[PDB]
RNA sequence: GGCCAAAGGCCCUUUUCAGGGCCACC
């Protein structure tokens, strides 16, 4: 589990961007920046 | 434990069903 407190909070951005929308991934989890950010994507649609 | 999802490493943006950058892989 990632602890680093920049990176959980541009992940926990990315999730407030998405339950913002009109219509998960865990932001405690290790992953590559490539990786979250292609989960969030895919998330996105839809969502 | 592993089985799937995501995934080169890292960074910026509400173009956010999206746009962009550094580095590396000739
Ligand atoms: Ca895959
Ligand atoms: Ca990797």
């Amino acid at each position: 589990t990632e602890a680093d407190p920049a990176i959980l909070s541009r992940r926990q951005k990315q999730i407030d961007y998405g339950k913002n929308t009109a219509a998960t991934p865990n932001k405690y989890g290790k992953y590559s920046r490539r990786a979250f950010d292609g989960m969030v994507k895919i998330w996105r649609k839809s969502m």
